[PDB]
């Protein structure tokens, strides 16, 4: 079985989580667009959804899903996403497809994040497998870039790509992050950084693995 | 005298900070301004400027001042900029001209932070004569203004204001803050917040506040 086939099993399992009449709180990434899909084979089951970036939105669109803004809703019940790592803790790491300010944000509204993901994206360390991603001004480029350094890492800026919101990304090589919790409020700290991708303060609730054997939920 | 001759008075003074062949960092508002003016009389003595907003931007090189990007040096002496509140312990309230995200980010690379004031933003608690600016990303302003009333303020959208950095501002009517480092550290961790305007955490070095009887340097 490839990775593609796996992260498939995920989000159809994903589906199982899907309350009928409701607003589903959508991710971003290739992982999401396999449950995007998923979603337009029961789309008259759900009221619409609330989407992590504009690729996110208008594949919803293209599935006949209406789409509503997240000023609209005072809450979700869930918000599925994928990621680039995933521990035993359900911490993550995120950003590999730049949309995570709008990722934190929509998982902040829902009730149950759900993580999907494909068994390669289980690490035991944090940061060892993938740089951190880092959403920066871009104003606050060189400055984030020497804070980053000064913590230990490498950074290493993103060449011409740019966010949903108008920022750059520096992701952060040999930077093994013991101390999830705590290095992501560091960062939030710092002027000019916008997110970074420690998805720990607020983990997810449910993970679903796409294995050989079938899909795996850890609830 | 009123607040404009007091803040002319701040703005001079401020000039002996400046030495020559620096760049200087400089912030934004109405008492800035007159900063700006006073810069351009001893134009040729400086090596030219860093900004924090494109009004300040456009007015220095209104002066014959060469403005330089953040990402162009790796330190500045000294940063002056206005504040909305100031206290005994030169923690400020800052973001009424609408520029908090850039004077963060410009503040964090100066060595001395020198603010200038009239009498009237000294205040022996911050959030008693000011409503706290939070700088949002605008798809997150409804569920922000939702923890900003849970945290026990009146959140109001500031209508048709548009940042620098293309997001909109959520002022904190009915606010005091009694513990600022305390709050400036809770806010930074709410998705969505892009800056909140307590200068705490990285407070004034130098205050200088135009009285009628003259501008007078708390260092």
């Amino acid at each position: 079985m490839n990775q593609l086939e796996m992260k498939k099993l995920a989000a159809q399992a994903a589906l199982q989580y899907v309350k009928a009449d409701r607003i589903v709180g959508v991710g971003s990434g290739s992982t999401v667009n396999c449950f995007i899909e998923a979603l337009g084979t029961i789309k008259d089951k759900i009221q619409g959804a609330v989407a992590a970036s504009k690729e996110s939105e208008e594949l919803l669109r293209k599935q006949g899903i209406e789409v509503f803004n997240a000023n609209d809703v005072s809450s979700l019940d869930i918000y599925v996403d994928g990621a680039d790592e995933i521990n035993p803790q359900k911490m993550m790491i995120k950003g590999g497809g730049a949309a995570l300010t709008r990722e934190k944000i929509v998982a902040a509204l829902a009730k149950k994040f759900i993580c999907i993901v494909d068994s390669s994206k289980q690490v035991d360390v944090l940061g060892s497998t993938f740089p951190l991603p880092v959403e920066v001004i871009p104003m606050a480029r060189s400055q984030v870039g020497r804070k980053l350094a000064a913590l230990g890492g490498s950074p290493e800026y993103r060449e011409g790509v740019v966010t949903d919101n108008g920022n750059v990304i520096l992701d952060v090589h040999n930077f093994s992050i013991l101390n999830p919790v705590e290095i992501e409020k560091e960062l939030n700290n710092v002027a000019g950084v916008v997110t970074n991708g420690i998805f720990a303060l607020r983990g997810a609730d449910v993970v679903i693995v796409g294995t050989p054997e079938g899909a795996k939920v850890i609830d």
